[PDB]
């Protein structure tokens, strides 16, 4: 029972030791259903974008957080949420809120 969470810099990881892909792709969606103001797109069968409104403002410097998620094998799994664009702060709260989900068996 590892979870492993680095928090580098405007990039965060998960890595992840026996969950199977289908869960954790599972985990992730229901993470981003249940917070409101973030909506998200598919990429592909395992990478993710999203967008989470609610960090904007009137002003150009409250933008809203648009990150990318990408789900990688090796076995155990990494789960890799990148910045695209947006207040770095209000990103790990998002990604902090992902991984909670991320850890439930």
């Amino acid at each position: 029972g590892n979870f492993i969470s680095l928090d580098k810099e405007e990039q965060i990881f998960l890595v992840l030791k026996d969950k199977p892909l289908s869960s954790i792709k599972a985990d992730i969606v229901h993470a981003f259903l249940s917070i409101p103001s973030l909506s998200h797109s598919v990429l592909s069968q395992t990478s993710f974008r999203a967008e989470y409104k609610a960090s904007g403002g009137p002003s150009v410097f409250q933008k809203p957080v648009r990150f990318q998620v990408d789900i990688s094998s090796s076995g155990i799994y990494s789960v890799t949420f990148t910045l695209i664009s947006g207040p770095s702060r209000r990103f790990k709260r998002v990604v902090e809120t992902i991984q909670a989900q991320l850890l439930s068996t």
